[PDB]
């Protein structure tokens, strides 16, 4: 359940400009997707600092995408940090995959599954699997999927293949050239990073945004 | 090649042990046998970054860190970035998520003066849903990049050898998957400058002797 379905990509590398920044809109957003230039910068124990500060939840975007062995270390070094869930990436297969749900499972957290990516270069290798990938996420049982918001015909076809009843999130809105909106007739909530953190008024952008879906 | 960094040996340590003590341990009593050592995210998101300059420090070795950089290029160079700042010498990057991607990685390393190993086919069964069918594009594009070090799977001899002819001669290939993933050390040295080993050593009752063994298999070839 994400608040205004607006999930905040803080990436900023900087701990006091991170945690400022997510208190300039955590009453617009209470779900923050955390990332490796954060974490490697500052360390895991910022998302216990960011539980602890802001009450919101966290979705480690880490890409996972090792074989099944060192992915298990990965998504159980992770949860025991406190993250929420993971964000797991579907390219290295199925194996791969049903090692983060196994350890999803064991410690009773979630999965994103990451199908096909919102950067110009994914269409060389992406693209062309990302159906199958997201029919791979399907048979292997995932519910929480990741879409770009850069092709909303994508996006959409994404949202086909998992169902109605999966959790679509979507990377790619703003500073990529994704529109909230679009996105989010397809998507269930938006991640948006840019456009909040690198803006004189991350409160006011954020907000901006919100006021562009109040409409949705 | 010899206008690329060697390691001692042909041997690369995978320490994926998850705290500071064993590996450090671990890593100790084998240091005499090997000068490079792999550091992933097991060990680094459990012990911090700081565990790379230490390491580089304590035991003089070269630190690869087996990253996988797989995001959209903005966000991999703010990763290479973290991890040459932290002291690493070469970070592996993904080439499945395309050029551009891996260009920001390459921007970065030679900005800073290090090295990018691209990961080309993986070693794991599952590596065959996907990757396979991409892994000779993947490796024909960072020779187009300008790559000069790749990562191979041991776990397929054949799959390996196509790769070191698409890269040629004279570029740098490391591979796993020797020993617990069940690849043989000799047959991936024939086309591989090095082997990457993790379990087969670092869970042994004897880390020295296990990397010693191996050491001895390698050198009548
Ligand atoms: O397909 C993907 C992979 C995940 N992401 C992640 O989503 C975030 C986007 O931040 P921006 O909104 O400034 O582009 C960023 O952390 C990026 O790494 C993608 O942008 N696209
Ligand atoms: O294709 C790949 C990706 C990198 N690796 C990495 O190589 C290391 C292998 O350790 P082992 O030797 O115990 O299998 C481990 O850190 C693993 O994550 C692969 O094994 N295969």
């Amino acid at each position: 359940d994400v608040m205004n379905r607006l999930i905040l990509a803080m990436d900023l590398m900087n701990r006091d400009d991170a945690l400022r920044v997510t208190g300039e809109v955590r009453e617009y957003i209470d779900t923050v997707k955390i990332g490796y230039p954060l974490v490697l910068s500052e360390g895991m124990d910022i998302i216990a600092e960011f539980r602890k500060r802001f009450g919101c939840r966290i979705i480690a975007d880490f890409k996972v995408a090792d074989i099944p062995e060192t992915n298990e270390k990965i998504c159980r070094a992770t949860f025991k940090a406190g993250a929420d869930a993971i964000i797991v990436h579907g390219f290295p297969g199925a194996d791969s995959v049903r090692a983060c749900l196994n350890v999803a499972e064991e410690m009773g957290r979630e999965v994103f599954l990451l199908t096909e990516m919102s950067h110009p270069g994914a269409e060389m290798f992406i693209q062309g699997a990302a159906d199958e990938i997201a029919r791979m996420g399907v048979d292997l049982g995932v519910k929480n999927y990741v879409g770009p918001s850069t092709r909303p015909e994508r996006l959409s076809r994404l949202r086909e293949i998992i169902g109605q009843d999966s959790f679509l999130i979507s990377p790619g809105v703003g500073a990529q050239g994704g529109d909230p909106g679009e996105t989010l007739r397809f998507a269930d909530a938006i991640i948006v990073g840019r456009s909040i953190y690198l803006a004189d008024n991350p409160a006011a952008a954020a907000a901006g945004i919100i006021e562009s879906i109040k409409d949705l």
